[PDB]
Formats: structure tokens, sequence, C-alpha cells
């Protein structure tokens, strides 16, 4: 076990409550909740129609094979355990009952593609949620060929290899910019606090994982960008081109950017990043992408500094939409720590986070609030931990 040595105290106690978002910010993005209830509703009618376009779950008292219909609809061996879960959301909503391998539809069911069609074009009319309506769109139209494996998956959500269709989620609308908000208040917090006390010469380094083509990474080195003297900020990914491609996007502009590639799952000083060598790790929907979280966790207190702060944003519900989207990904299946995980995902909930980040020796743990009475919101949350200083 390596313990580094303590160069500056214990901050982020004493921080959370100036990043915290304040009631009236919280009442404004619950104001989103019914749009996202009413797209959870509709990613499940939409599935059903995704398997009636496959010939399948036509009809209201019909019984299946879950493993026979696998074979039959010709799904794709990497997406066995998605199709599981896809068969739990039918089941979730009332459409299947399942007992054990047998399938029988229920009186709920009924011919969707009309009808998800209209809902569509309503869900797609409120602007928290239409980027979400547009991309699960864009999927069902080609469900069937990307559950066979006909196609790949990022040319139906790259489409022409653009950021079309993903760059509206990360961005621009309420829910995201809400949390990508959180994340540059906790970067600019932490500056505020440590600026005072640098000596002549000395900086704040701040590490971010999985950049990937910089959609985040854009409003968050334009905030910094006054810090600039004081800070140097590794763009990282495991991703060898897409570092290049940031740092001709985002290089020129912000000299105080390093470009670097890093596999965090891999041996981190081998890759050119040393010990107790960052102030701030930060992870925008990208830590969840391991095999092994412990792990991964370690190899990020060994490139802090003791008392460097790691920060997630973080999604901390298995919503419909995601299993849709993100469960077509690689990513999303790579982990192989199911029990650390919510059910079919990768993801942890914001009490499953806090209990982890202790377990592996973070500190003042806190899952940023976001409720109000008996509302709160659970979809997503940006989440903030003091390292102690020891990494196995």
């Amino acid at each position: 076990a390596t313990v580094h040595p303590e160069r500056f105290e214990p901050l982020l106690e004493r921080s959370v409550p100036r990043i915290q978002p304040g009631l009236s910010a919280v009442r404004e993005l619950l104001t989103h909740q019914p749009a996202f209830d009413a797209l959870e509703r509709f990613s499940e009618d939409l599935l059903l129609c995704i398997f009636q376009d496959m010939g399948a779950f036509q009809r209201a008292g019909s019984a299946e094979s879950a493993a026979t219909l696998r074979e039959r609809l010709g799904v794709a061996g990497r997406f066995g355990r998605l199709y599981d879960s896809l068969l739990a959301i039918l089941e979730g909503a009332g459409y299947l009952r399942i007992e054990g391998d047998r399938l029988f539809t229920s009186e709920r069911v009924t011919p969707k593609k009309h009808e998800v069609e209209r809902r569509m074009q309503q869900l797609a009319d409120l602007p928290a949620i239409a980027p979400y309506v547009r991309l699960l769109w864009a999927c069902y139209r080609r469900y069937p060929e990307l559950l066979r494996g006909q196609v790949a998956a990022t040319d139906v959500l790259f489409p022409q290899g653009s950021m079309d269709l993903m760059g509206p989620l990360y961005k621009g609308n309420a829910t995201a910019d809400h949390f990508n908000e959180l994340v540059i208040k906790s970067l600019l917090v932490f500056l505020d606090a440590r600026v005072p006390h640098l000596r002549e010469g000395e900086k704040i380094t701040i590490l971010e994982v999985g950049a990937g083509t910089g959609g985040t990474t854009a409003s968050v080195l334009e905030a910094l960008s006054s810090h600039a003297r004081h800070l140097e900020y590794f763009y990282t990914d495991i991703s060898h081109a897409f570092t290049r491609y940031g740092k001709r996007q985002y290089g020129p502009r912000y000299p105080f950017v390093t470009f670097q590639p890093l596999d965090l799952e891999g041996d981190v000083v081998a890759q050119g990043f040393s010990a107790e060598r960052f102030d701030v790790v930060l992870g925008a929907n990208v830590v969840h992408a391991t095999k092994n979280l412990r792990s991964t966790l370690q190899s990020i207190k060994r490139l802090l500094k003791a008392n460097g702060w790691l920060v997630l944003n973080e999604m901390t519900r298995v919503v419909h939409f995601l299993t849709l989207s993100a469960g077509l990904l690689d990513g999303w299946w790579l982990f192989e720590d199911a029990a650390e995980r919510m059910k079919w995902s990768p993801l942890l909930s914001s009490p499953m986070w806090k209990g982890l980040l202790e377990e592996e020796g973070f500190r003042r743990v806190a899952p940023l609030q976001h409720s109000d009475g008996t509302s709160s919101w659970s979809i997503q949350n940006v989440i903030l931990a003091e390292s102690d200083g020891v990494s196995r």
C-alpha cells in the first residue's frame, strides 16, 4: 500500500455547502420529473413495438420460450444480457408474465405501431426530453438490425460519424446542463480554496478521464481559463484518436491543457502519469465503464494527492432510456463485478456510490442533495469524494 504525504489540508467538508444547489435550483430541476417519467413509460411501449416489428408479442395470450425466441429473432450473442433485460422491462411494464423460461403476453399487449409514433411526436414537443426522444426514435428505426448485430451501434448513435444525436444529450438540455454546471462549480470552489495558498510558480493539476470528444469539456475549459496561470489540465481518454482530435480542437485556445491517452484499467505510471500528481480527478459519465470498479478507484487514489478530490457526474438509476440506448454499447456491459452495480447495468445509485467510495478509503463523500419534501431527483447526480491518500 502506498501512503502519500499530506501536502495541504482537507478542504471538501467546507466546500460542499458552497457547491450544493439551493432550493430554488433543485425545484427548477424537479419541474422536469413528469417529462422524464413519461420518457420511461414511452420506452416501455417503444420496446414492445420493437419486438412486434420483429414478429414477437403481437397478440395477447400467446406463450414463448425466451430461449427459443432469442434464437428465432436472431439476437447477437453479445446481446444475451441486454435481451434478458429487455424482457424484464416488458415484465415490469405489465406486458409479459414471466415464469422461468416461459413468457406469456398479457391483456395489455395491443398493436403499438401507431400509438408509439404519435406518442413520440407529443414527447418531442417537451424540450427537456426532446433529445432523448430523438435518440430513442433513431435507435427504434434500426433496432431489429442493432439487436441482430447487423449494424454497429455507433453507426446509428453517431450517424455518419457525427454528434448530431449524442451532442444534444450531453449538453444544451436542462438536466444535463444542471449537472454540467455542478461539476464546473465544484472545480471553481476547489480552485478558490487552493489558489490563495499556492507558492510561486506552483500549479493545481486536474485530470479528466474519459474526455471522449470533449463535448462537456469545452465549457469546463472556458470556465477555468481565467485560472490558466496556476492550472494544468490533463485531457485524457482511452482513445488516442480522441485525445488527438481534442488537441486539434482545444489545444490552441487553452495552452494550459495537456492531451494524453489513459486507460485506468492499465498501469498508470507505465502510461506516463505519476503517483500523487493530481489535485482533482474528474469523471463525467465514464468511470462506471470498467471491469472492476474497486480497482479503478484505487488507481484514481494512486494518481490523486492526499486530500485530492474525485468529482463524478453519473447516472444513478437504470432508466429504460439508457438500457435501450447506452445498453447497445460495449462500455455498458464491461463490468465483471455485478454485485457492486445495479442490475443489468454498470451503474450505481448515490447511496451505493457513497458506500463504495467510503469502503475504498475516500472521506467526506458527498452525493449532492436534490430533494424537495417527498420529491427528489434520482436519475443523475454529482458525487464528490476526498482521498485519504492510501492506494493499493
